[PDB]
């Protein structure tokens, strides 16, 4: 049974609710972004209308084989009418194709569902700025003050300089980057660009990246591993055993691996600055964990909510424990009292 916080009252609508079978009274199923916890349940046999971004619709069609007739892509930043209700899709600053959804209810209520997002001050000048929002369905993944991490730009700077230094010192070093889903493509694209290489990867990964509308992509990626000095691998293979095994397969082209694991937050963030990060090393293999987040930090979240001034907040993440729920409700009340709404 679909939980309440995936339902949009006063509509026939659900958000990211594909694992519950046929939801009673749902006339249109919205998908915020192509991540498995959200899409769970979609497949080629789905016969209800799905509303999403153009990128998300590319992935539904090519990766999950949903039939075209049921995929309804919408342009961003544009007022659209779906089953007699006005909606707008906004960029979520999450993974490619990820959106927030504004719903304009027939009774005058205005609802924002953030899906998964990284709040940014640039959002304060989207179509949100022009009207009041009564209810906010909020991505609360890192809704606690201990969650700090750097900007995405500083993290990319760290990785570029790290990889460029290592490979200039040793031209026979291979760089490997871990991946398990879409998002965080900047990590491996930025590194390959500084090294003047393409990024090499499996045919299944190449296919997924071809759905994303990234400019000049045929110039940046490839399935020819032999021609590339930045390789992508499954995240599970980013360990000493997996990387040694991969270095065997490269046929004496390389004698050193430098690898990156983009994580979200890790407790080394409560002590260490990005500048100060060090790898784990064993022989000729080094592994850096880098805190490249596609979710709001605590401070970024607080600023967005205090700017938006919603009347009611409904969390969509960390909802399974009473301790988590109680913690989030405390911060929401603090924020409301400090800002005065
Ligand atoms: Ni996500």
């Amino acid at each position: 049974t679909c939980p309440f916080y995936k339902k949009i009252p006063g509509t026939g609508f659900t958000v990211d609710a594909f694992q519950y079978g046929v939801v009673e009274g749902c006339t249109a199923y919205f998908l915020t972004h192509f991540h498995s916890d959200h899409y769970a349940g979609l497949s080629k046999h789905f016969t209800f209308p799905v509303y999403c971004s153009e990128i998300t619709g590319n992935l539904l069609k090519n990766k999950l084989h949903v039939q075209e007739q049921y995929i309804h892509p919408l342009p961003l930043d544009t007022e659209c009418i779906v089953n007699g209700v006005k909606v707008v899709l906004l960029d979520a600053n999450h993974c490619p194709g990820a959106v927030m959804i504004l719903f304009y209810l027939p009774n005058g209520t205005v609802i924002l569902h953030t899906g998964d997002f990284r709040a940014d001050p640039s959002m304060e000048r989207s179509l949100l700025a022009d009207q009041k929002v009564h209810m906010l369905y909020l991505d609360t993944t890192y809704c606690s003050p201990e969650y700090t991490f750097p900007s995405q730009q500083e993290v990319i700077r760290f990785a570029i300089n790290t990889a460029f230094e290592a490979v200039t010192l040793n031209p026979h070093a291979l760089v490997v980057c871990g991946t398990y889903s879409i998002g965080k493509e900047k990590v491996f694209l930025a590194i390959a660009d500084v090294l003047g290489s393409k990024v090499g990867m499996s045919q299944e990964k190449y296919k997924t990246l071809q759905c994303l509308n990234i400019p000049e992509i045929n110039s940046l990626i490839t399935t020819d591993m032999c021609s590339s000095l930045v390789h992508l691998l499954p995240m599970m293979q980013i360990n000493f055993k997996g990387l040694q095994s991969h270095l065997k397969k490269c046929g004496g082209k390389y004698n050193q691996i430098l690898a990156f694991r983009p994580t979200g937050w890790t407790h080394s963030n409560k002590f260490t600055r990005i500048a100060d990060v060090i790898p784990q090393t064993k022989g000729n293999i080094s592994i850096y964990g880098i805190p490249y987040s596609e979710h709001s930090s605590y401070l970024e979240m607080k600023r967005f909510v205090q700017w938006l001034k919603p009347q009611k907040i409904i969390p969509t993440v960390n909802v399974g424990t009473w301790k988590s729920r109680s913690t989030m409700e405390k911060y929401f009340r603090e924020w409301k009292l400090e800002a005065g709404y």
